[PDB]
């Protein structure tokens, strides 16, 4: 009895209740049975994506046999799970491998009904370099029924066929479908009591619905038969785990939140406060970014719509930031990341500055097999696969060539971006911020700091000339940043001076910032090179304050703190001595 | 039998039917056959733009082959649609796909009646720097029977032969072109029962005509067989919805 | 012998009357004969446009050899073409084709009368950074 040494009796497991029942797989089960009922091509092969119920069908078959839903032709058969030890038990002694398959392949038909062998992984047969590694026994003996049911991944099936040939001719390929959310939930309900019992917790029916629905939206890398269960089982454990540390599974408070802990996606944490998530966002973005209030609100509102998943399931929040350079076109984006991930550096910067249609897509998505270097995904695939709700920044997306813009067309509408590898990303939960300098030709007229209607249209003209409308039509909003009125500049100077303090590592020397209104005006007035935005303020500070400070530091004329005054644009502010 | 692991036996399908009727392509077929009936350079190509019947011709000749409506040379010949995995199964280890290609030609070359290959996309083999880069594996034996019918658009064709230089000295181009509007109708008519069956609807004969005329005067970027057939199929799908709606 | 696997005995095809005759091309044939008759580096190569009879010329000299219309050096010759299979049969097992090729060359030099090797498409052996050329 080789089978009693090397294999599991699947009908034993069925009779003992060790296998889960299956729902909705009845036709696929019938297909495997109908194939077994054949005299030729009697060996079905369950083919599908990993996790697509392939052995669920098999486990289901075992139950259908003991329950007599199988033609008597086949019902009288016994089912065994083989391979692995069946081979590896031997090692030394050439040919033992054949001896191991041989009595299995004899006992399988020796009076004690017909035994169907299960090779859950057909693809692991054939032979590693062929080596006549007992695989030849199968075709050789295959005429004598010896029925075998097996399974393989779609990808693996391809490999099986190409590697052996005879297997394609001997097996009946069977596609196994991924269930819909509705079907998935039915599956979950069947298994619901197993989890409730296993964990000692209850599950809300809406929770099962949520798991399947939520998984379909936030676990694109895992097929539903598993993804939905992962949320159910993980959640049940979470309940039992907390309970039994030093109840039931709630659709919202348990599963929605569980999925978010697992996958990210803050909007599914169903947070208790849109004050400490949205309100503060506008305030703090406004606190640091002066002016461009319009943009801040545009982003905050676009972000607001993602709360609870209300925003479109296939469209990233998306923006195009136009406006005067020095207006915070990328600073806002950093501050948004600064809020979203509580850290500005978590933003995925995309170096759009360097683009050619011949490299432009490949550096983002990588390439296919056969090309020097695979490590696909430089900027997008490699990040989006790990960061589902990251925020992307395209610094001068306008320099993109149509091929990239095409990637962006997908990104911005059904963002199931296909990587060079051939696998999609599905980044609909990300935030996409893009920038352009096209409006410079009109905003530099300086005729009003808040973008005027004439200016707006002229700018959008350029945008529409440059990008195809197809792109523009997929952007949540296009915002032209306001120019930095002198009003803004005074507020900004204070902010910048504080920023300088904040970034000054170990502030032994620290700024007293005795700016007084006079130096505030000095920096604000003389640094207000309106047509370059706020950026010149920095240059002014470096030129007038920091250089002198650094020198006094080098000369040790300052021990700590930092005196400030105005000595008298010719005053050059000029910081005082200290000690 | 490597060929059986990569190619589709068009002859067997034809033997079992399961093919569309082929309409008006008799001359493309005659030319294809005439070239195949040659003493040496028996390598015709179906060349034009996408959607002009290039694979229809093959189903056609497959059927002519089944019914012995071909020259002595082809009477008992068989035909296989290859490409595909023949160039990609060997995803690892140097020389692996090359071995397959060779093994296939060996299988074809020796004894087993006259076997003709059909290459759906010859440009995919191209000859990527020659130096054993797929297409380049053929020429040595293009005289040695191994008859093959190729297929490519003119852009693809021109790209291949310009870069290669030998294929245009080995293969016999056959112009394949979109049909006249009336011929288009005849085609649509031939496929009419196919669409009617799958959608469960009827197609008025005048609808076939309208689709043919319309396509000619409506979709300049799509060749008539596909263009008019899409107008028919798209319409049939719409009708099927109406049929289902009641 | 490796020559029976990775090469074609062109002399035998000529012996069997399976090759087309070369009509004239005496200057080209004579040139290849003189080169083959050299003390060292006796390796002629036919250069020209495709479609002008280069291969045919070599099959031509094979026929001259068949009928002994060549120097005694060549009268005892057997001409083989080199199949691309020497390399295209695969390089799994690194160095496999290098050995197959080294092997056939060994057999070619090794004693068995004058063996002449015809390598069609000679640029085939340029090699990716040489190396495959080996
Ligand atoms: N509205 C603002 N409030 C405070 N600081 C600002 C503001 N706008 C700009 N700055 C400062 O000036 C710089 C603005 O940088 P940013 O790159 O956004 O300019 P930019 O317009 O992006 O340049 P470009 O269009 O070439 O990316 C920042 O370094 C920031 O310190
Ligand atoms: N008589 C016919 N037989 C088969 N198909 C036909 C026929 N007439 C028109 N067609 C249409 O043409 C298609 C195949 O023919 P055609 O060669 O024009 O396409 P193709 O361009 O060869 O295909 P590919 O892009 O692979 O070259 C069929 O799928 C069908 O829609
Ligand atoms: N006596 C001859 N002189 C010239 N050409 C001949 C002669 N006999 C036959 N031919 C034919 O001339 C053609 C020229 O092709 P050949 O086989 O020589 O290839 P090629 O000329 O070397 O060019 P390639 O490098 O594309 O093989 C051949 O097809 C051959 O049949």
């Amino acid at each position: 009895e080789y089978l009693s040494k090397y294999a599991i009796d699947m009908t034993e497991q069925a009779r003992q209740g060790k296998l889960d029942p299956v729902i909705g797989r009845e036709e696929e089960i019938r297909s495997t049975i109908r194939v077994l009922a054949r005299r030729i091509k009697s060996n079905p092969c369950l083919i599908g994506e990993p996790g697509i119920g392939k052995t669920a069908i098999i486990e289901g078959v075992a139950q259908r046999i003991i329950d007599d839903d199988v033609p008597t032709i086949l019902q009288g058969a016994k089912l065994f799970s083989l391979d692995l030890a069946a081979l590896t038990a031997g090692a030394k002694y050439k040919g033992d491998f054949e001896e191991r398959f041989k009595g299995v392949l004899k006992e399988i038909e020796e009076s004690k009904t017909l035994i169907v062998l299960f090779i859950d992984e057909i693809h692991m047969l054939m032979g590693n370099g062929k080596d006549d590694a007992a695989n030849i026994l199968k075709p050789a003996l295959s005429r004598g029924q010896l029925k075998v049911i097996g399974a393989t991944t779609n990808n693996e099936y391809r490999s099986i066929v190409e590697k052996d040939g005879a297997f394609e001719r001997r097996f009946q390929k069977i596609e196994v479908a991924e269930p819909s959310v509705r079907q998935t939930v039915a599956i979950l309900r069947g298994l619901q009591p197993k989890y409730e019992i296993h964990h000692g917790v209850r599950i809300l029916d809406s929770a099962l619905v949520t798991a399947a629905q939520l998984a379909k939206r936030y676990l694109p890398y895992r097929r539903l038969p598993d993804s939905a269960l992962d949320l159910v089982d993980i959640s049940c454990a979470g309940v039992a785990v907390a309970r039994d540390s030093k109840q039931n599974v709630v659709d919202s408070d348990t599963i929605s939140e569980t999925a978010a802990r697992l996958t990210g996606i803050p909007v599914k944490k169903l947070s208790e406060s849109e004050n400490e998530k949205l309100i503060h966002m506008e305030r703090d973005l406004s606190s640091e970014v002066v002016g461009q209030m319009d943009a801040i609100k545009a982003v905050s509102n676009a972000v607001r719509l993602s709360r609870s998943g209300l925003a479109n399931p296939r469209q990233p929040a998306s923006f195009l930031f136009l406006g005067l350079s020095g207006s915070g076109k990328t600073e806002l984006a950093k501050k948004v990341a600064g809020f979203l991930f509580n850290d500005e550096d978590m933003m995925i910067r995309v170096d759009c500055s360097e683009l050619s249609e011949k490299y432009a897509v490949s550096k983002l998505l990588g390439t296919t097999a056969g090309y020097v270097g695979y490590d696909e995904g430089g900027f997008l695939t490699n990040q989006l696969q790990y960061k589902p709700y990251s925020v992307l920044l395209f610094d001068e997306v306008e320099k993109a060539h149509p091929d990239v813009l095409t990637v962006m067309l997908q990104m911005l509408d059904d963002g199931r971006i296909t990587s060079g590898q051939g696998k999609t990303i599905d980044c609909s939960n990300c935030i996409v911020i893009m920038t352009s300098n096209l409006g410079a030709e009109f905003i530099n007229s300086q005729q009003g700091s808040k973008i005027q209607e004439s200016t707006k249209n002229l700018v959008m003209g350029a945008v529409r000339q440059h990008f195809r409308p197809e792109f523009l039509n997929r952007i949540s909003s296009i915002v032209i940043f306001n120019k930095l009125s002198r009003k803004a500049i005074h507020k900004i100077v204070d902010i910048r001076l504080k920023e300088i303090e904040e970034r000054f590592e170990q502030n032994d020397k620290h700024y007293k910032l005795n700016l007084t209104q006079e130096a505030k005006d000095f920096l604000a007035k003389y640094g207000y090179s309106d047509d370059m935005g706020a950026r010149p303020l920095n240059r002014l500070i470096q030129n007038e304050i920091l250089n002198k400070l650094a020198l006094r530091i080098l000369k040790n004329e300052i021990k700590d703190k930092e005196t400030v005054n105005v000595v008298l644009e010719e005053c050059l502010e000029v910081l005082p001595n200290h000690e």
